[PDB]
This record gives structure tokens, sequence and C-alpha cells, in this order.
């Protein structure tokens, strides 16, 4: 549907660049063969890593939090003052089937080196081998451990994608588990919530046009990861529960404007303004689903700059 | 290329009736004829009117604040004791050429009432008759009669469409007079720069899909109001100028999902958020271009209680 129009007159050279280099990255079909799969996703996961170590100058330790192996991710320079008493949890995407060691870096470098900030990110139990809500349950193991050396109120919890539904999902899981909540969070071009609205259409990732019949959308997340939950469970889909939605903490939903989730997510920030939750809700013209994965566009230098600004004007300063 | 998709899963069936309502009261074509095209809008706005005065019980006087022609619109028994010592400014839209009277009254009432405060509803000079800065000057002297009464912390303005625009125009207008900045603004489906983006076309301004060429869009609105005017006037366009948007009061944009509007309202929020102004952006999927001028959907309710919701938590209380 979108093929129609010319690219956003919005967009630098850069992204127009950058889109018509997405589109020939285009995965070929898979047709089951996961182990093809996750290979062609660790190549790509490593190009943007190489595009990422262009651009910012970090450092990356792995460690074990509660059992739950983690990469840290510091600006080479060093954390700042300000930020010495706060640290962020990254949720890597991936479709909760890949994603883990570079797909977590190319998401938790371009913050940690732009906001000045330790980021922790997360190598969660990934799908199939793993199901709902044993994602849930590594971030929320790995926000445990950091308590004992951080104030709530100055732990932020971000991810991209699947990361975006997964970071919503950990914050109810803390909650059930009788943790503080988060100072605040990033559902970055995903939330718990199912996709609905035009968005899903107008991407293509329900087929439509001339001479083709529309099926309603799903009220729930196609992946394997969610099958079987329901839709009533609150804390699987808790931009969809009053209840979860009332308890979220601060919350940045950022998406492309060509984005499949970009209509959910904007469900979701009028639901969390109606609960009297802190949201903010940005919108790039133009840009496809976790575009910022691709750092050479000033689009996603912006859109990182809106991520800290986020987080250095909600989360808390003091030890 | 919208006409191909099912209206938003996330529409209330209200929302999706009015959706139809909507198409029943689209114009004809008027060939140029100003006055049928006048004629045509006058008895929609009395249409929309007769809706507002079944949901909201107001009361509305004319009064002449210097020497512009403005209604004062309150609820029937009263402003509340929260909003005393506010008042709002509406700018009402109509293409820069029309709504004078039922329109304004359309913008005015539904946040007067729901809200519960003072709304002061401008009958500013419209084109072709009148050029920019007309509207600005007409705005801009109503707000100086209030500044009389209420502090500028207490003074919100806000409009739709072509009033989106002149309320952004009337705040870089008020800063060339030397006057304090209003406490807050609300550029709705409209703000002071061209339609831009995606979304002019997705919502058909301009033609595109098989067999048809889309051209370019323009970087200055079209409109009679706005000839001859450059695009490097910061005061016409301030939302594409860093100057003007630095000084710009906290902002609420709200838009529809399919409003030509939207890809517009989204940049500029980014430039908002970038200038560190205080911005709230909403989107509602599946809906128009000023689709809130129609009450008979828990959407416009909903609307309604953002708009008052952000002059609520950003104007000041002090007398
Ligand atoms: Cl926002
Ligand atoms: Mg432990
Ligand atoms: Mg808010
Ligand atoms: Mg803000």
């Amino acid at each position: 549907l979108m093929s129609w129009l010319p690219p956003s007159n919005q967009l630098s050279p850069e992204a127009r660049s950058v889109l018509d280099r997405m589109d020939a990255a285009k995965a070929p079909e898979f047709n089951g063969d996961l182990v093809r799969q996750r290979a062609f996703y660790q190549q790509f996961n490593d190009d943007r890593l190489v595009e990422m170590r262009r651009v910012f100058r970090t450092r990356e330790r792995h460690e074990t939090l509660n059992a739950v192996h983690v990469q840290v991710v510091e600006p080479a320079d060093g954390v700042s003052a300000r930020n010495r008493d706060r640290v962020l949890i990254n949720v890597h995407g991936g479709a909760f089937m890949w994603g883990a060691g570079s797909g977590a870096l190319v998401e938790a470098i371009p913050i940690a080196a732009t906001m000045g900030v330790s980021v922790v990110t997360v190598d969660y139990r990934l799908a199939p081998e793993n199901r709902y809500p044993a994602a849930s349950e590594d971030v929320t193991a790995v926000y445990r451990a950091l308590l004992e050396r951080y104030p709530a109120a100055n732990i932020g919890i971000f991810g991209t994608s699947a990361g975006g539904v997964i970071t919503a999902q950990a914050v109810t899981w803390i909650r059930r588990e009788g943790l503080p909540r988060p100072g605040a969070i990033g559902t970055l071009s995903g939330t718990g919530a199912p996709y609905s609205g035009d968005s899903p259409y107008l991407a293509g990732v329900v087929p439509v046009g001339p001479g083709v019949k529309a099926p309603p959308l799903p009220g729930l997340l196609p992946t394997a990861y969610m099958e079987g939950v329901g839709a009533d469970d609150a804390r699987a889909y808790p931009l969809t529960s009053d209840a979860e939605t009332v308890f979220m903490p601060p919350t940045l939903l950022l998406a492309g404007g060509r984005d499949f989730a970009v209509s959910a997510l904007s469900l979701a920030h009028r639901r969390l303004a109606r609960a009297g939750v802190d949201s903010e809700l940005h919108l790039f013209d133009g840009l496809p689903h976790a575009f910022f994965v691709w750092p050479d566009m000033p689009e996603s230098l912006e859109a990182y700059a809106l991520i800290a600004g986020f987080f250095d004007s909600r989360l808390g300063l003091t030890p």
C-alpha cells in the first residue's frame, strides 16, 4: 500500500538511503527453517553492530545477575556524574526468537553512549524453546539484582519491537513479585498489547488492496512465545488492562510512522493519559518498525536523544 | 488508499456511525464558487452546533475586546472553582475563509463544558477579504484584553485545522508585540507549518495509486490567507523555524490517525521536544481531520478530556 507513496518528504537524504538498503536487505522466505532464520538475523545484527561501532565508543562486559546472562554496556568515556546512580535495563527485539548478543548490543550501545549511562542488556530466554512468561522472569531477576545497588526510581527499562512487548510484561511481573516499580520505561515499536488499528494493514502485515478481502486483525500477538495466553491475561497484555495500565511507570512510546505497531502505540498512549500515567509518544514519519537499529541517519540520532531525554527527565538521581 | 481498509478496529460503534455521517456531509464540487462554498459550510457548522447543544449545556455572550468581536462560552451554571482564574481563547477553523459564528461555537462549547472554563472564541478576519497577519492581529488584540483580568500563565489558546495554524501564528505575533507568552496552546489538526510527510497522500488531499503520478507536496500552505508569505517568515511558519520553536509555550498537538495534518504534527512534536518545550501528541487511529467537531462518539468526549486535562495540568491557578 505504502509503495504507491514517495518517501516521506520529512526525511534526510541519509534516511532515504537507509530505506533503500532496508528494502534490499529484506529476508528471503525461511519456511520454518529456524536455524537458517537465526543465521540470517545473526548476520543482520552483526552488520548493524559494525555500523554502531563506527558511530559510538562503548565498552561491554558480560555478567550474570540472579542466574541471568547480561551484557553491561557503558560509554568508553565513562558514565556522566549525573548518571552515576542510574541504570537502564535493555530488552532486545528479534521477534521473540533471535537478537541475542549482537542484537542486544545494537539496542544498548547508542543509548549508553548518547545518555552517558550504564545499560544492562538481558539475554532472556527465547521462543520457540521457551514461552511466556520466561522473558518476564529473566528481566525481573535482573531488575531484582540491580535494586541491591540502585533505587527503583533510578532504574529504567526499555526495549524495541518484541523487547518493547517484554518490557511492558516485565513491569507487571515485577509488580506480581512485590518489587517496587521501575522509575520509567521505553516501549519502542511495541508494548503489552496486540497490533491493532490501521497500521498493520498499511505496513502489509495483513494483505489488503484492490479485489482483496481484508480480514479482521487478531486480538492476540501471533508469536509462538505468546501461544495459548489469553487476551484476558492482564499481566501478558497490560496496555489492554485498566488495572495494569494505572500501575505503569512513566512511559516513552516511540515508533516509525510506517511501523505496523504505531496504531497500537497511539491507543496505548491515550489509555496511559486517561489513567493519569506520565507518557510521551513520538512518531518518525516515513520510517519503519525499529528503524533506529540503523544508526547512519540523523533520525536515529534524534531518536536516541529522545530516549536519553525521557530517562534523564523521569529517573531519580540520588543514591 | 484508505477506502481499501476496514474502519480501524479500535473505533467504538458510535465512531463507525459518525464516519458514515461524515461521508454523507462531504461537500460537492464548487469550482471556486466561494459564495456556494460558504453557504455549504454555514449549514455544516449549524448542523454540528445542533449536535453540540444536545450534549452540552452552555451559555454564550457576545462581547467586543480591543475592537474584536468574540463570543464568551461558559458552562450554563458557571465556571468551576478550579478555573475561576483561567480562560481559554479559541480560534475556529474553516479553511481560513468560513467558520465564523456557529463554527466557532462548535469548537468552544465542548471544551467550555468539559473543562468547566470560560472560552473566548475570536471572530477573526477571514480570507480572501483579509490576509495574513490579520487573524494574528485579531487574536493578539483579544489576548491583550484578557491580560487585564488573567495572568498570562493562566491563559490558553487553542484552535482546530486553520485555527491550529492561526493559534501558532498568534503566539509569534504576541511575542512581536512584547507581550508575555500564553501559558499553553492547543494546535489541533494544524499548526504553524505546511502539511508534509505521508498523511496528505493517505488522506487523499493529493491523488496516489495505480495509474496516478503522485506529486511532491508544497512547502507553503496553499490558502489565499497565506498568498505571497514566504516560507522563511518564521512568524508565519514557526514550527519550521528552530528559533520560533524554542520560544513556544507548552503545546498539545491532537489529530486523527487518518488526518492529512498528522505527519506534520508528529514532526512539530519532535521539534518541540528537541527544543525542550513541553509538548504532548495524541492520535486517534482511524479518524479524520478535525473529527471532534462531531460530539456523538466516545472518541470525541475522550479528545475533549485530553484537551481539558492538558490545559488543567499546564495553566497556572493563581489569581
Ligand atoms: Cl506526548
Ligand atoms: Mg541475588
Ligand atoms: Mg502528560
Ligand atoms: Mg516532555
